[PDB]
Order: structure tokens, then C-alpha cells, then sequence
């Protein structure tokens, strides 16, 4: 069997189901062979970097039950899937990144040249340090097990990104097909913990909420009446509930950040704690409380909060092993979960009153019109996507996606295209005037595939999270985003009061379809509730639930 | 001093002049200290991949007198400018990389955690493989030497790109003022040459990038011409030669018939700076200048006797060679003029429009660039794919014209973010011809076209493909072209200018195109032309694989 078919055929038998690219004639083999089996779909994109976004939102969208990938052609094909490889690597996300290479015998090898091939670049040594495997094929007979190690080691333990680089001549060669055909105690002691605190609460991270078990295992806690606080990534797939304060740190709730500082036992679920989550002070992060970390990571242990007592299990495992059901019941809770709710209704409330759009009235309006509609939202990078993380509540079948770790602008529109494929399910993106310009030419693809995906462009006239901290603001100089929309044939409005706003959100749930909203917030450049000055995590500006 | 002070002083000191930034809060400190000195322009682009690009085009439009600087956040930042960087090694230009990196004692180290500090990332592990010079600064007092080591670097022997990662807590820190302020050629060689050449009769130069932009080619090249030698050039060395009755046009697969022809009926090649790559020779190298001694100079051992063996090969720096050995004591050789009479003749038969069955002629719309800016100074900037080598076979440079590619990366979406930094640093205007593919890959860089009212003429020749990677699949894979053709579907280019308030017209004709060009060079200023040419979907000539590089189809 041809090689490149033996790649389509072990992509679509592992899960691998939506790609994208842009092509070269390096990659004709690979998207030949896959497009004909048809298992995988593969969508044409305008950029690499674009492509790299969306097949990272593959796994995304699916909760990492299905992974994506990207194809590239040798030289700057590579070069541009490596913003996406290093936010797969940072938020550690499962995604295939495969690049075609020149033919062996046109390598350069060990030569003292920078080149032998035309557009010969060594893919392997641009992204060894941002990927969990990377290799280039050297004989046709390692390309299968390679493959089929590639795929395994990005979905374990903590899941990422891998590599392949395929030598052309390696991709029509033939293959032989016959050939391809924890202490018990230690749990225990983290259930005493639990039973005896008077206020007890959980941080849930991006290393739970997409192991396996997570939500069921959330529902006992629910059962059970112990609240809980999530980082960013941990927020992206919590929904909506009185147990649940929202996202904690620096831009986090002022009810998430203030349970935080007065639980007396915090467990920590797969989050790092890193300076987003407990501000400048580590030292003060959950003062009242002991700790206890659970990661799989021995690194991530013992580093910037010292737990008091600090667990190397693996979160499904966990999950699977540990029952909260087995948590005696205990009706002390009941005073703490209501004091908690009512510190989150009297202070997750509109901080933006004098600004003529606020941020927290949009999304409030998000929230409440999408309450019974099944869909996700896509986030870029700046004010805008603090903005969201900070007030989006989850409805039901609904999750939002951040670059964490990277924060990379121009994540959201072409993220949004792999999240409309895998998921199947409409898409609504914010993203700032600064991050809608690096993928923008992906609109175009939005328009031309009919991709039911609301790009809401918050235009607030600069680069709002540096200009607040010349290189960021141009005396109210904007792009006409509404007018770039049109151009690629996408549906656009201008939307300059809340009522414009309000209806054209309830057009595209009514009839979901290409659209853009460009948003005019010139004077909002800033988030409230933020953290200031090194302070603890319990005092964001502005001052005294300001 | 501050740091970032003592950065800003260091890059003015070293002729590195303008400067282009994404901004992010680790490069605040560096680009402040840069706008208050005020010796080196820094611009606002919206991608740091188009400031890579912006930044490598300070080279290239100067000829390496004058550097470019990209500057960028750790994180993303660092990852968006590799494309650029990439660009810069494969084609040796000189260009500055500065990215801006968390505080010293929030770096990860060598603890086994993916990241520490917010948006933390190592860049120098990124581009290790594709600079010159790569180093995240550890200490305060390291700055300056190292930042004058990188820009040395950068410029020296075969040029290329440099990164320094600078940490915040460094940038920030008090450097000492005081301190801030404190093989062999072998003349038997030389005459060896000079034995070849005068005793050649038919002589030919190969220029390849090696030499171009090395100090006194040009004048070294007049002195050619005195004595009537002919000569070819890579795709890299056809960037910088004038358009003469000597020079035969690029060879190659897409080169010229003409200067494919003379590199196979010469007697002598003298290859002054070229890898002979499989794009200049084809896939027979022991068939490359068949009726010749070849003499190869090169810089770097390793692209000596690489794919086309020497008959002589010469490990010399051109800008010594071309000191060390006047042309003018090579004694004249009566057989030459025949040699340039026929060769000349050549040109003029066959560099002839191969599209007259088409509706826009590719080689008609180029000869239409020579011919209308005759007598004006402006460069051109090309993207990648048919597009690219229609430019780079017709093309004839007038006298301050110079031609930029993408040679060896070929990447596309180089071209408009290019003329951005070839305008500042050039002062002149500039023409980008640019595909329907290409053209979006940095698109949104219109903007500070539009933002800087700089004078920039942007020609998408739209020929609804991804034109040639169709050809590839319809020659290979019997039509498969769902990947590189969408049943004629594309992008609205003239609406995309007009939103991004650029002046922008349809091209349907000869008379639209020529109208609007003789409207650009009257009142030069940012303009879009969409020239519809659905037809347009291969190079004529071009070399189907494996054949010598004197029978190029059409046959
Ligand atoms: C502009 C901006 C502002 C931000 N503001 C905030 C903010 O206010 N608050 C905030 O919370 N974030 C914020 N972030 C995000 C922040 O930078 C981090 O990305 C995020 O907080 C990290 O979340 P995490 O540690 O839960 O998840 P990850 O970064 O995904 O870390 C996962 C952790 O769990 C472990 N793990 C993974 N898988 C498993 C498994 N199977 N079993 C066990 N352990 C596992 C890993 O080893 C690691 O320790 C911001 C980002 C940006 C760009
Ligand atoms: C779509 C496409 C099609 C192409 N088609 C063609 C084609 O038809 N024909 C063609 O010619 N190219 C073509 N190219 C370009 C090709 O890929 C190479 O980029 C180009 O041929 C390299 O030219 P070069 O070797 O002269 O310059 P470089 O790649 O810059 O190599 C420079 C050489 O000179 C040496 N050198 C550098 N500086 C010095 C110095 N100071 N002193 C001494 N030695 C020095 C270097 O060591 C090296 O060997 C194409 C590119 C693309 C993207
Ligand atoms: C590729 C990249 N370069 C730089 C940054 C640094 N940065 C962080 S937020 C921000 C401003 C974003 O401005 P905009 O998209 O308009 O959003 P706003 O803050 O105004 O809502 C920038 C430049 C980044 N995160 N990604
Ligand atoms: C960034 C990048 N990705 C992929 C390629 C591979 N490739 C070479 S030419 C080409 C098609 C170019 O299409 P277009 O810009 O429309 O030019 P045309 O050939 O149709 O004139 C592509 C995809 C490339 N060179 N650069
Ligand atoms: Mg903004
Ligand atoms: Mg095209």
C-alpha cells in the first residue's frame, strides 16, 4: 500500500477526523490520499497559522474526544503552523501537526550549507521545544509505528501537540500492509480534609475539566454542596451555578477571589497557580486554607504555592478512584455556600455604569439570549477576552476557549472554523480591533463555506490591555471592520448601542449564518474588576467592590 | 544608564535605522527607549510576521548598507516572527531580531514545567537553526557586547539574521555608561582566473546573490561590461542587475531562454556567489554548462563542490575579489563581440511573448512596467508562485530599480508586509506584485499602507488558483485540484483595498492596466489593482522536470 495512504487510513482510525491546510507541492501525496479515503475532512485555509488554530480547536471543541490536524509544505508552511504548536503545547491540548519535507536524497544532511532543497527547512529543530514528539521519517518502513506513536503521546497524561516531518519520496513509497493490520491512604486522607473544613473549596483546572469522568465527578460535588472557583482553562467548560463563583486571580470575580482568600481547605485540580491565578503574592494566595494540589506533573508540584500536601496522581485516575458520594454529608456547608452566593450577588454586577457600552451588559446579554441554544464561544487576546472570561456564564452545552498559557492575538476567527467543524454546532467569536487583524483573511473561508460563526468585533479604537499599562493607540485611527466583512462577503452591522446589539444576536440564534458585528467601544479600555499594584488577590481595583 | 537606553543608542550606532513592532508589555521599556532617541524609525504593523518581513526589506531595499530591526513580546510574539527570520537565513540578509522576555526570576529554567512566567517562552530554541546568532541575555552587564557581537554578526561574511532575548528586570537594569564608550587569497589564483577568462571564447558570468550586494559590485560589473563579457544571474542575483544588451536575463527553470542557452554553449563560467541549486540547473547538474570549464568563487566551503562540481573552485569573499582583481586586466579577446552578437541576437528572438492566446499576457503587463517606468526610481516586490516568476523571467531593471524575492523559503505573504519596510528605508516607491493566494496571507498589512499614506502600488494578478500547485496536480494526480481551485471562487481584492481605504481599481485590459500605472507613477500614493486573469495559470518557459535547462516547454 502507498504510504500516504497508510497515513489516511491510521489518521481516521484514531480519531484524527478534521484537518486543515494550506497547500504545497510537498503535501499533494498526504491531502490526495486523505481526501479520497474521506474519513478525514479536510478544509482548505488561507494561512498555515490559520490552519494550525483550527485544528487546535478540534480537540477543543470535542473536550479532547476527537483530535485535529494541521498539514504544511516544507519551509514557511512550517514556519507558520508554530504559533498554533506552541498554544497546544502551553494549554496542552492534543493536536497532529504534519509537515511534508524535500525528498531524503535532496536533504542537506550534515553538509555546511543552510539549504540543499528547494525550500528545505528542518521542521523538527523549529519546534522540538514546543511539541511532546517530533521526528522526521528516514525510512519508509518507521512511518507507521511513528504515526501511531505520535497520535498516542499527544493524547496521554498531559496531552499536546506532536510532529511528523515526511520526506516526499517517503510518502509514495510502499509500506507492507499485512504488517500494519495511587494510595488508598493518601485518598483517605484528602476525604478527611475534605469532611472535617467548616468552608471547604475546590480550584478546578484546565488539567480536570477535560480528563475523562470530570463533569459526572462534578455533579457529586454538587450533590454534596462544596463550591467551587476555576482558573481560565478550567472555566472554559464549567457551567453556570450557584456553587460555582467563577474564574479566580487577577481578572477573575471579586466572590471567586474572595472565597479563595477564606475557604480553610482548597483543593486544587490540575492548575498550575501560576501569576494570573494568585497575583504577585503567592506567599497569601488562600491564606485561610491548607492546600492540597493534586497534578500529574511533578514539576508543577511544589513551585510557586507550596501546598501543605501535594498528590503526583493523574486526574482521571483520580476521578475514577475517588467518589464524592464517599464525603460524609455535612450540613456546616450549607452557611458558607450561602454566604458565597450572596457575595456573588451583590458583587458579579455591572463596574462599567458610565461607559456608554458596558462590557458586563454584553455579556449578560449573551448569557441570558443563548441560555436554551447549544454553542460556543471563541476568544482572542486583550481587555475584550478578560471581558469574557470574567462574566461569560455557561449555559448548558455551551464552552468557551482561551489561549492561556501563549495568549496569542489572532487565535479566535480561525479557531472558530475548527470549532464549527468538529463541534457542529454554531460558534459566537469576540475578539478586539488589535487580534481580528492577524487571521482576518479567514473570514474568507467563513464566507465561503457557509460556516454558521458571529464574529463580534469589540472596537475600542487601540491595544487596550498595553495602552492601559503610541505603539497602541493612533489618535482613534480604526479599520472599518464592518466594511472588511462585506468585502469578504460576510453579513456585517454596525453596532453602536445595546439595542442594535440585542438584535442582531437574536437574528443569527434565529437563523445562524456568516456574521459579523463590529461593536464601537472607544471608551472602554480597561477591565474592572483587575489586579494592581503586587496586591492580594481579595483586593482588585477598583477599590472595595468598586 | 538604563538599559534599554543603552539598546536604543547601540542600535543607531550601527546603522540599524528602522524598526518594526506588534507591541506587547515585555518590549514597552525598548520601544519607548527607541521612539525617544528617535535615530531609528519604529513602525506599528498588526502581525509580527509583517514586521519580520518589513524589518528583512531594510537589507534588502539598501543593498545592506542599512539593517533592519523586528522587535516582539515573548510568547507569540517570538513564534509570529519565524517566517521572516526563515526568510532572512535562507537568503542572507542582514536583519536585527529583538523579542522581549518574561523577568529573570520568573524563567522556568531547567525546572520540568512547559511555561513559568505569563506568556514565557524560550526563542532562542526556536531559532537556534535558522540565525546566525541566537542568545537570551543573562546578565545586565552582557547587553552591550552582546548586542554589538550580534549586529557584527548579522552583517559579516555570508549575512544573516540575529535574535537577542532580553528579560524584562534587564531591560530595566543600569548598564555602565563609560564602558558603553570605550583563508588566504593567492595572487597565483587571481592570475589563474585571469588566464581563463582571456583565453575563453565564449565567455559567461553567473551573479548570484553572493555577489550583488557585496561592497563594489557594481562598479566591478561596469568594468565587465568595458570588456564585453556577458552574463546571467540567479534569481537572487537578478535582483540587483540594470537591465543591458550583456545581461541575458536569470537562468533556470524559469530563466530566460536566452541565458539558459548561453550557460549551455559557453566555454567558460565564472560563478561568482551561487549555490547552483536544483532551480538554477535542473535535475542534471553534470549536465549544467556542458561546453564549459566551470570556476566557482564562494565564500563557504560547504557550497563548493556541492550539486555542480568545478572544474576550479576558489574559497574567496567577494567584496575582496572584486577589489583584489580589476576586470579591467583581463586583455580583450577578438572572438568575444561574435559571441555577444549572437548572444544578443538570442535575446531578441526569443525573449518574445509566449501568451499571445491568452487574454492578459503575463509578459506583456512586465514589459509594460519597463517600458512606463523607464526613468523612475522604485523597487519591486514579489510574492511566491507563477505570479512571482512571470516577474522574475521579464522583468528588465532600469537604472534605480532593484527586484526582491523570496529565493530560497519562497514564502508566500512576503510581499506587502516587504514593501512596507522597502518604502521606509528605501524612500522611494514601490510596486508589489502579489497572487490571489498570496495576497492573504498578511493582508490586514494594507492598513498601514492606508495608515502611513505610503506610496505603494499593490497588483494581485487573480487567476482565481493557487496556481502553480494546480498545474503540480493536474500534471500528477489527473485534475485533482480541490485544494488549489475552487471552481473560480475568490476574494473581492478591490473591495478588500477599498475597506481598508486604499484606493483600488478592477483591471480587465492593457489600457486599464496602463492607464492606471501612469496614474500611480504621476501621483505615487497607495493603490490597489485586481488584474482578473483566470486564464493565467502557468510559466512560459519552464522546465519540465529532469530535461537540461536549454529545452524548456513550450518545446
Ligand atoms: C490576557 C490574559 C489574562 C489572563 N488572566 C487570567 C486570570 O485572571 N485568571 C486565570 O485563571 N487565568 C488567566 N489567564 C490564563 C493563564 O495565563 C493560564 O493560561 C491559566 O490560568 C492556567 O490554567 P491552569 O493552570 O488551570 O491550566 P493549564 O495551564 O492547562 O495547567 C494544567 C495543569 O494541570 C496539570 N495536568 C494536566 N493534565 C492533567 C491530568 N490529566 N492529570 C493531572 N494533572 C494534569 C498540568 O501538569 C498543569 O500543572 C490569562 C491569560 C491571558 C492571555
Ligand atoms: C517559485 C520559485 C521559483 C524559482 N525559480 C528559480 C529559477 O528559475 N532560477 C533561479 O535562479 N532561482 C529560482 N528560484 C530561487 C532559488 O530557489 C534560489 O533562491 C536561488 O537560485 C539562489 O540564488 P543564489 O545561489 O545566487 O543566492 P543565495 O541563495 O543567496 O546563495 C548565495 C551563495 O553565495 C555565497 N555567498 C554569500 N555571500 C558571499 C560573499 N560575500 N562572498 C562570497 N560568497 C558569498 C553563499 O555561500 C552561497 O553559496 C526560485 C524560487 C522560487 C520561490
Ligand atoms: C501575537 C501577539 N502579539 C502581541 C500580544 C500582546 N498583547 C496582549 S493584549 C494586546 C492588545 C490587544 O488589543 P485588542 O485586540 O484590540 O484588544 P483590547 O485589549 O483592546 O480589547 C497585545 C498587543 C499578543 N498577546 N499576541
Ligand atoms: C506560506 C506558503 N505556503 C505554501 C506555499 C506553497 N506554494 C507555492 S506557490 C503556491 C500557490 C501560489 O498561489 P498564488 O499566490 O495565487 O499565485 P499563482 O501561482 O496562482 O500566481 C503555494 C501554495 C508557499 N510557497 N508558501
Ligand atoms: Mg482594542
Ligand atoms: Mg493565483
Amino acid at each position: 500500500m502507498k504510504a500516504s495512504d497508510a497515513v489516511a487510513k491510521i489518521l481516521a482510525d484514531n480519531n484524527v477526523l478534521y484537518g486543515f491546510e494550506l497547500i504545497g507541492g510537498m503535501i499533494t501525496h498526504l491531502v490526495d490520499s486523505i481526501n479520497l479515503l474521506g474519513k478525514t475532512k479536510l478544509v482548505s485555509m488561507h494561512h498555515e497559522q490559520g490552519a494550525a488554530f483550527a485544528a487546535s480547536a478540534v480537540s477543543r471543541v470535542t473536550h479532547h474526544k476527537t483530535l485535529g490536524l494541521a498539514l504544511a509544505t516544507s519551509g514557511p508552511g512550517a514556519t507558520n503552523l508554530i504559533t498554533g504548536i506552541a498554544d497546544c503545547w502551553l494549554d496542552s491540548h492534543p493536536c497532529i501537526f504534519l509537515t511534508g519535507q524535500v525528498n531524503t536524497h535532496e536533504l542537506k544532511g550534515k553538509r555546511d550549507i543552510r539549504q540543499q532543497g528547494f525550500q528545505e527547512l528542518d521542521s523538527v529543530a523549529l519546534v522540538t521545544s514546543i511539541t511532546k514528539y517530533a521526528y522526521q521519517i528516514k525510512s519508509a518502513d518507521e512511518l507507521v509505528p511513528c504515526l501511531r506513536k505520535a497520535i498516542q503521546i499527544a493524547k496521554e497524561g498531559r496531552p499536546g501537540p506532536v510532529l511528523l516531518d515526511i520526506p516526499m519520496d517517503i510518502q509514495r513509497a510502499d509500506i507492507d500492509e499485512a504488517l500494519l493490520n495511587i494510595a488508598m491512604s493518601d485518598l483517605d486522607f484528602i476525604i478527611n480534609k475534605l469532611q472535617n473544613a467548616k468552608k471547604p473549596l475546590l480550584l478546578i483546572g484546565g488539567g480536570a475539566v477535560n480528563s475523562s469522568g470530570f463533569q459526572k465527578w462534578l455533579e457529586q460535588i454538587e450533590l454534596r454542596g462544596i463550591p467551587y472557583v476555576a482558573s481560565l482553562k478550567g472555566a472554559e467548560k464549567i457551567k453556570a451555578s450557584d456553587l460555582y463563583l467563577g474564574m479566580l486571580g487577577a481578572y477573575g470575580t471579586r466572590a471567586a477571589n474572595h472565597a479563595v482568600q477564606n475557604c480553610d481547605l482548597l483543593l486544587v485540580l490540575g492548575s498550575r497557580m501560576d501569576v494570573r491565578q494568585t497575583g504577585a503574592q503567592p506567599e497569601d494566595f488562600a491564606r485561610n486554607a491548607e492546600i492540597i494540589q493534586i497534578d500529574l506533573q511533578e514539576g508543577q508540584l511544589n513551585n510557586r504555592v507550596i501546598a501543605d500536601f501535594s498528590y503526583q496522581i493523574e486526574l482521571s485516575e483520580y476521578f475514577s478512584r475517588f467518589s464524592p458520594l464517599q464525603i460524609p454529608v455535612n450540613n456546616d456547608w450549607s452557611v458558607w455556600t450561602a454566604l458565597l452566593k450572596e457575595k456573588f450577588r451583590v458583587t458579579f454586577i455591572d463596574e462599567y455604569t458610565t461607559w456608554n457600552l458596558s462590557p458586563f451588559g454584553l455579556f449578560t446579554q449573551l448569557n441570558k439570549l443563548t441560555e436554551r441554544v447549544a454553542l460556543d464561544y471563541i476568544l482572542d487576546v486583550g481587555n475584550n477576552q478578560m471581558w469574557a472570561a470574567h462574566t461569560l456564564r455557561l449555559n448548558a452545552q455551551q464552552a468557551m476557549h482561551h489561549s492561556g498559557g501563549l495568549g496569542s492575538m489572532g487565535f479566535a476567527i480561525p479557531a472558530a472554523i475548527g470549532a464549527c467543524y468538529a463541534g457542529k454546532k454554531p460558534i459566537i467569536v469576540i475578539t478586539g480591533d488589535g487580534g481580528a487583524q492577524l487571521n482576518i483573511q479567514e473570514l474568507d473561508i467563513i464566507a465561503r463555506d457557509k460556516l454558521p460563526i458571529l464574529t463580534i468585533v469589540m472596537n475600542n479604537h487601540s491595544l487596550g490591555m498595553v495602552r492601559g499599562f503610541s505603539s497602541t493607540y493612533w489618535n482613534g485611527y480604526t479599520s472599518q471592520f464592518k466594511k472588511i466583512g462585506e468585502a469578504y462577503r460576510v453579513e456585517s452591522k454596525t453596532i453602536i448601542s445595546m439595542q442594535a446589539f440585542s438584535s442582531a444576536l437574536e437574528s443569527f440564534l434565529e437563523s445562524p449564518r456568516p456574521l459579523l458585528l463590529e461593536v464601537s467601544m472607544s471608551d472602554a479600555r480597561e477591565c474592572r474588576p483587575r489586579l494592581e499594584y503586587g496586591r492580594a488577590i481579595d483586593q482588585q481595583s477598583p477599590r472595595h467592590d468598586g
